[PDB]
DNA sequence: AAATTGCCGAAGACG
DNA sequence: CGTCTTCGGCAATT
């Protein structure tokens, strides 16, 4: 019943096919074009994230997220009041005369004017492209990312999102987050947590309003090794090992959400991520393969539908990195917005999942 | 050195 | 299920 869904959300290999071929050869343009005297963002170098990139996409392959990465040494960070994911940025010491000074305010690397560049940049870029139909979508205040309209003919988005990498030691907010040592070890931790962190131009919102020149964490890159190795033994998935159906699970909760999200606009709030930093922690939770066997994948997903209902009703989901970040506080999500999606849920839940058609 | 090449895992397609 | 395929990712090579 369940495998039936899977099989519809499934992506059909022709479809890839022609949506890859397009989105690469935009973003090579894009990339290209980055680089090439000139701009404040030379060295950038791409990383795919996303849902595609971790092969956990479902229904179409209409969404793609892309990270233009530049590496900035000697930068400082201060934490924005106690959120733990917001930050502001400083250099160590004088540019003497170096890229970034015309983003500068002072001392602070606003996030808003090296992000309006960014995409200045990309828009004249967009401008130029004859053979393919793309179009840059309107800003949004609350997003990082400079999205790509593509019609293929089908729409495709493409995300393309700025980011700062910085090779020091992760912040301490992230210090008792990533709890995988039960999982995937603590080898596999440690490397982790010995790769760059990233921070992007999405600002904190203070109030209404939102302030201009803070940075968000991201570990897009940490996240997209964890689908990819996300077994405790290490042949889970390969040729000679056991398939487990931990994405399959959160395939299925991602319908879920997506579905509901469709016909009801009390939910914009809520988003893939939040089933993405749920599924983590019940991968923290049930660490052995043995728990999510293909076999077992109507209890499985029924636990995490339990565990989800659960961070809902008591109103917290904590980042799966940072531990003090609560993506359900009531100041990000307001408390009515998850009674009515627990009310959906659970109806769904009880009713054989009827929106699932 | 910016662009090509080689290698192979993940997973779709098909019987 | 096995096998064959395309795509993505990586870094050695020119
Ligand atoms: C609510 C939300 N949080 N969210 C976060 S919170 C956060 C904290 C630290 C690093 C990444 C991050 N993404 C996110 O990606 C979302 C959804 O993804 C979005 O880009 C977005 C946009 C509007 C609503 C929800 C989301
Ligand atoms: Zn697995």
């Amino acid at each position: 019943k369940l495998k039936k869904v899977l099989d519809k959300l499934r992506l059909k290999r022709k479809d890839i096919s022609e949506a890859a071929e397009t989105v690469n050869k935009v973003v090579e343009r894009l990339l290209r074009r980055m680089q090439k005297r000139e701009s404040e963002f030379k060295g950038v170098e791409q990383l795919n994230t996303g849902s595609y990139y971790e092969h956990v996409k479902i229904s179409a392959p209409n969404e793609f997220d892309v990270m233009f990465k530049l590496e900035v040494p000697r930068i400082e960070l201060q934490e924005y009041y106690e959120t733990g994911a917001f930050y502001l940025v400083k250099f160590k010491r004088i540019p003497r005369g170096n890229p970034l000074s015309h983003f500068l305010e002072g001392e602070v690397l606003s996030a808003t004017k090296m992000l309006s560049k960014f995409r200045k940049i990309i828009k004249e870029e967009v401008k130029e492209i004859k053979d393919i139909d793309v179009s840059v979508e309107k800003e949004k205040p609350g997003s990082p990312a400079v999205t790509l309209l593509i019609r293929n003919p089908e729409e495709i988005s493409v995300d393309i999102i700025l980011a700062l990498e910085s090779k020091g030691s992760w912040p301490i907010s992230t210090k008792e987050g990533l709890p995988i040592q039960g999982w995937l070890g603590t080898k596999v931790r440690t490397n982790l947590r010995r790769e760059p962190f990233y921070l992007v131009p999405k600002n904190a919102k203070d109030g209404n309003s939102f302030q201009g020149e803070t940075w968000r964490l991201s570990f897009s890159h940490t996240e997209k090794y964890i689908l990819n190795n996300h077994g405790i033994e290490k042949t889970c998935c390969e040729s000679s090992g056991a398939k487990c159906c931990r994405k399959e699970c959160l395939k299925l909760m991602k319908y879920l959400l997506e579905q509901l999200k469709k016909e009801f606009q009390e939910l914009d709030a809520f988003c893939s991520y939040h089933v993405k930093t749920a599924i983590f922690h019940m991968w923290t939770q049930d660490p052995q393969d043995s728990q999510w066997d293909p076999r077992n994948l109507s209890s499985c997903f029924d636990k995490l539908l339990a565990f989800f209902l659960e961070c809902l009703r008591t109103e917290k989901l904590d980042h799966y990195f940072i531990p003090k970040f609560n993506l359900f506080s009531q100041e990000l999500i307001d408390r009515k917005s998850k009674e009515f999606l627990s009310k959906k849920i659970e109806y769904e839940r009880n009713n054989g999942f009827p929106i699932f058609d």
